[PDB]
């Protein structure tokens, strides 16, 4: 409307009277979403893009909220006229949503830098007409809700949204753009990307969001950062508080990424009775194998992360060689860069200097040591073999000899002894069994106590031939 039970909390004068808002619209029929987008966008503009003259809290008075969303709803009821798109069963066509992506993509700013901070939300839309990417996603949703379309809903994969709707909500369409200098498909479905089994279409296991799923996401999409080297505090407790809120709710239940968010600020500042990072870096992980068939890779990365800023080795390598047996199965296809330079910094720059470290404490005698563990060994070997699995049958190349050369420096660090114990066996403390062809030929190698370093990288990119002279 906004209607009167809606503008009763009003003004919103603390963190805890925004966390009664939402408290308040997800006990409602239909969140939302333009009203609790545009109230956090508010804030976070003037808790971290513009803070002068904060002195606790910045006041969200009735009028001025109620005056941006009726900026927003003016903007698409004027250009959306509903009665050129006629709907059968309380469900959209593919055009009508097309309709509503056209208006919000022809509403932003020609030329903008698009992956600055603070453009996510509806007041960026509005005050700035600027977006990110999936922030337009998120838009189009909103937009809809605003237009009475119950049935549009928004898709999230781990790097791109898009939307679902129409009967039973069984279609997709593109509405917004993905990368940089892809050419967007709006308007299409993800069939094809589905089909192809891309990491960017999650072979279909991408979350179908309900209203309060994305609630949950304009959760997620606070960015607290006023800098590079500070965060708000006060959008910290906003998010942290919040996401609370929806985990006590039950919407974080299929939400992997948002219970990995959640334990990340938990990390960061532990709330009093509740869950420790761990226990909800598991949820996670449980979340998306429950719901989508184990094939997500940020659970297990958040994990990962995690044990990596606690020096926990044995348990990163452990959750990074687990990220990598979830990408065995996909095909590195165009538009998966996203996830390929995830892999590419834990092999080659996040794994090479924790066990550089180890072994400087190894030298000053340390003991349980993960250079000594060949359990750790096996999860070094088991990521690289993800890794070369997920190459195979793949229509473009992931490994190069930069890859090698890292690989040759990290089996280095564990000693032949060591080495030696992790027992590798073939289909048909440790026991490890290779996936990839590439590691299954490279097996006659991991053991030796000079590791052969040509021969390492002659495997690992399969490069036919050495030089001339
Ligand atoms: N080791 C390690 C490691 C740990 C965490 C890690 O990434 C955690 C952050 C993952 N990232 C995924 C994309 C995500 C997001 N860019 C996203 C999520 C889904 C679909 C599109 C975009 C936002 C979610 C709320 C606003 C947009 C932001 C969080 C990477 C490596």
């Amino acid at each position: 409307g906004l209607k009167a039970a809606q503008k009763t909390l009003f003004p919103l004068r603390s963190i805890d009277d925004v966390v009664r808002l939402f408290a308040a619209e997800l006990g409602r029929e239909e969140p939302d979403l333009v009203l609790l987008s545009l109230v956090l966008g508010f804030v976070e503009h003037f808790l971290a893009v513009n803070r002068v003259g904060l002195t606790y809290f910045p006041v969200a008075d009735l009028s001025i909220i109620a005056a941006l969303y009726a900026r927003f709803t003016a903007q698409i009821r004027g250009a959306v006229d509903l009665s050129l798109y006629p709907r059968e069963g309380g469900v959209s066509s593919r055009e009508l949503v097309k309709k509503v992506s056209d208006v919000i993509w022809n509403s932003l700013s020609r030329s903008y830098f698009k992956d600055r901070a603070h453009i996510q939300s509806l007041f960026s839309f509005i005050t700035g007409t600027k977006l990110d990417s999936s922030g337009v996603a998120f838009a189009v949703v909103g937009a809809c809700q605003a237009l009475g379309l119950r049935d549009v809903h928004l898709a999230l994969s781990e790097d791109h949204a898009w939307v679902v709707f129409g009967p039973n909500g069984e279609q997709t369409a593109e509405v917004t753009w993905h990368g940089k200098g892809n050419e967007d498909r709006r308007g299409q479905t993800v069939n094809a990307g589905v089909a192809e089994r891309s990491w960017l279409y999650l072979k279909g296991s991408y979350m179908r969001c309900d209203r309060k799923m994305e609630v949950a996401f304009m959760v997620c999409a606070i960015n607290p950062s006023i800098d590079l080297h500070t965060d708000s505090l006060e959008l910290l407790q906003l998010q942290q508080k919040l996401l609370w809120l929806l985990y006590d709710l039950g919407h974080l239940e299929r939400y992997p990424m948002a219970l990995g968010n959640l334990a990340d600020l938990e990390e960061l500042e532990p709330t009093p009775g509740r869950p420790d990072p761990l226990t909800l870096y598991h949820k996670g992980i449980a979340s998306a194998k429950t719901y989508y068939r184990d094939e997500h890779i940020y659970p297990y990365m958040y994990l990962a992360g995690y044990h990596c800023r606690n020096r926990n080795v044995r348990e990163a390598l452990q959750a990074w060689a687990d990220t990598a047996t979830v990408i065995q199965d996909y095909n590195y296809c165009r538009e998966d860069e996203e996830i390929y330079k995830e892999f590419f910094e834990v092999a080659n720059d996040v794994i090479p200097n924790l066990l550089k470290e180890a072994a400087s404490l190894l030298e000053a005698g340390s003991q349980g040591s993960a250079l000594q563990d060949p359990e750790c060994f096996a999860h070094l070997l088991r990521f690289y073999d993800g890794i070369c699995k997920w190459e195979e049958g793949s229509p473009t190349p992931v490994l190069h000899v930069g890859w090698a050369t890292f690989l040759v420096q990290s089996l280095g660090r564990f000693e032949g002894q060591v080495r030696q114990k992790v027992r590798i066996v073939s289909v048909p403390g440790p026991v490890l069994t290779f996936q990839s062809e590439k590691m299954k030929g490279m097996k006659e190698l991991l053991v030796a106590t000079k590791i052969n370093s040509s021969a390492i990288k002659l495997q690992l990119t399969a490069q036919s031939q050495v030089q001339m002279k």
